[PDB]
């Protein structure tokens, strides 16, 4: 085996109608720019995004995820990346799968997403 994936020790916490950012990275930290990174939705395993041959592939999204995901790689040459889902609703609560894949070697880590609307503060 290589590389183990990891996620936050907390579950994310996001308000509708904003953007939540789902953050997982490899450790330890190495070059991901060339890898396939995705993210998977509990409990169907839909894909929420996923990013093969450096290109973000909007095709094999789930259809409900078109326009709403973008995945930041800013720090992917260190192994990290970001989902960012935006317009943020309750039915996003729950649990996400992300996963790196080297070659045939893959990793996973789960993330939890909490959603509150702040008009009711």
């Amino acid at each position: 085996g290589q590389f183990r994936v990891i996620g936050p020790g907390h579950p994310i916490r996001a308000l509708v109608g904003d953007e939540a950012e789902l953050p997982c990275r490899i450790s330890p930290g190495k070059n991901a720019t060339g890898m396939e990174v995705g993210w998977y939705r509990s409990p169907f395993s839909r894909v929420v995004h996923l990013y093969r041959n450096g290109k973000d592939q909007d095709a094999e999204q789930a259809p409900e995820y078109r326009g709403r995901t973008e995945l930041l790689k800013e720090s992917i040459g260190e192994g990290k990346v970001a989902l960012r889902i935006q317009n943020v609703r309750f039915s996003d609560e729950g649990g996400y799968t992300c996963f790196f894949r080297d070659a045939e070697y893959q990793e996973e880590a789960a993330v939890e997403l909490k959603v509150e609307d702040p008009f009711y503060w």
